[PDB]
């Protein structure tokens, strides 16, 4: 049963990797270097980092249980730009773009 909602789950983050929303994806594909960005208070407020590279690698080990485990991997790495950063911020507004993304192809599986 597992298996094939991980599959899914696959076609889902290749979605979210596509050129069509490369616009407001593109920070969220790699984790978040602090040294570049100078984010001295990152590592201390974010206690769990993720990045869709870091689950793309989770999913062709066959880390992930299920499709919930996935989907909490996601909404982790959102959670945490939405907490780290004020709301008025452009990468906030750029994370709520690919997650409803995200949750409408979530929801149809
Ligand atoms: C000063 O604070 C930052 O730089 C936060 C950082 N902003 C950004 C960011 C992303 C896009 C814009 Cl338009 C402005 C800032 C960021 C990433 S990863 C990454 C490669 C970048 C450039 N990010 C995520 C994800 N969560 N916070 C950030």
């Amino acid at each position: 049963s597992h298996m094939e909602q991980l599959k899914c789950c696959s076609g889902i983050l290749k979605e979210m990797f596509a050129k069509k929303h490369a616009a407001y994806a593109w920070p969220f594909y790699k984790p978040v270097d602090v040294e570049a960005l100078g984010l001295h208070d990152y590592c201390d407020i974010i206690k769990h980092p993720m990045d869709m590279s870091t689950i793309k690698s989770k999913l062709e080990a066959r880390e992930y249980r299920d499709a919930q485990e996935f989907g909490a991997d996601v909404r982790l790495m959102f959670s945490n730009c939405y907490k780290y950063n004020p709301p008025d911020h452009e990468v906030v507004a750029m994370a709520r773009k690919l997650q409803d993304v995200f949750e409408m192809r979530f929801a149809k599986m």
